[PDB]
């Protein structure tokens, strides 16, 4: 009695919880961590691959295994009715299992309580913004969101004055962020909530530590929600234990499981009425935008392509 989990998260996350769901199910769990290249494993093991549960993040991700045929249609009145409709495929082609928010970081003190994401191309912006690069994917998907709301127009403009706000050149990661916020160089940038988790629970004496202490979270939103990514899963197209496999995916969206699978990432869980970080749940009341989120992954090469134009990275 077993179930594959073929996994691009490192078990790590979810090793605890897994090893719950084996023990109060007596079915074996077998974690197969595929760093890259899950569509492409997936689809060499053909008709007979192992795989039940397939795991991984970004939306874009998902989709492109689902329109790679590498899952199937499940029917599950437990994950639809956890799962808000904006967060999981039709006729349960995929589901979000965790969300990963992308906000505005600022320095602690700075006057500022709310945020809308067109607001960052502001001209008094100017030379105060710090932000990775405009092709990495945390940001297509943001302006693929953008696309989708206010159109390409509105967002050629948005990416060309958040361009000329740049405090340096868009490159480095997130947390990047925030170690320049302290080292004021930029006063706000755009980077995901849950760096934010892992900064400000890191132990004092540590660098985390000093650059979670020097910024707070603006989450902004697009009037309006704030914009998420998110990980999620599905079953796989040839899943040889398929009731073992919707078990699982059930069991992920379940309370317990959330719980740990939100904290180990400090990302936001999916289920309503779990417990957050403290870290996490300090960031205020989170309202997720209503957009579908497949639609970010049918903006992504306009998006792309918008960043491209503007020269964002230059
Ligand atoms: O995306 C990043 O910046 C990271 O994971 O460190
Ligand atoms: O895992 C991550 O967050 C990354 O690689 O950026
Ligand atoms: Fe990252």
């Amino acid at each position: 009695d077993e179930v594959s989990l073929y996994t691009t998260r490192e078990p790590k996350l979810i090793q605890p919880l897994l090893d719950a769901f084996a023990k109060d199910s007596g079915i074996k769990v077998n974690t197969v961590f595929v760093k890259d290249g899950l569509l492409e494993r997936v689809r060499a093991e053909g008709d007979k691959s192992p795989a039940d549960v397939l795991m991984t993040v970004d939306i874009g991700n998902l989709i492109d295994l689902v329109n790679g045929g590498v899952t199937q249609k499940i029917q599950s009145q437990t994950l639809d009715s956890v799962v808000p409709a904006n967060l999981r495929g039709a006729e349960g082609s995929w589901y979000a299992l965790s969300l990963r928010d992308r906000v505005l970081y600022v320095e602690k003190d700075l006057k500022l309580d709310s945020f809308r994401y067109g607001d960052l191309a502001d001209p008094k912006w100017k030379g105060k913004v710090c932000i990775r690069s405009g092709q990495h994917p945390y940001n297509t998907a943001l302006v693929a969101a953008m696309i989708a709301h206010d159109g390409a127009e509105a967002t050629e403009k948005w990416l060309r004055g958040v361009k000329a706000n740049l405090a340096r050149k868009a490159a480095g990661g997130d947390r990047d962020v925030a170690r320049d916020i302290l080292g004021g160089i930029c006063d706000i940038g755009l980077a995901n909530a849950y760096y934010v988790g892992h900064m400000k629970n890191a132990e004092p004496g540590t660098d985390a530590r000093k650059w979670g202490d020097a910024i707070k979270v603006v989450r902004p939103t697009f009037a309006g929600g704030t914009h998420v990514n998110i990980s999620g899963a599905a079953v796989a197209a040839h899943a040889p234990n398929k009731a073992n496999a919707v078990k699982l995916l059930e069991y992920l969206v379940s309370e317990p499981a959330q719980t740990l699978y939100a904290q180990a990432n400090y990302e936001y869980p999916v289920r309503a009425g779990v417990k957050l970080d403290a870290v996490v749940a300090s960031f205020g009341p989170l309202k997720v935008d209503t957009l579908p989120v497949a639609e970010i992954a049918k903006y992504r090469k306009q998006a792309s392509e918008l960043v491209d134009k503007v020269g964002f990275d230059n």
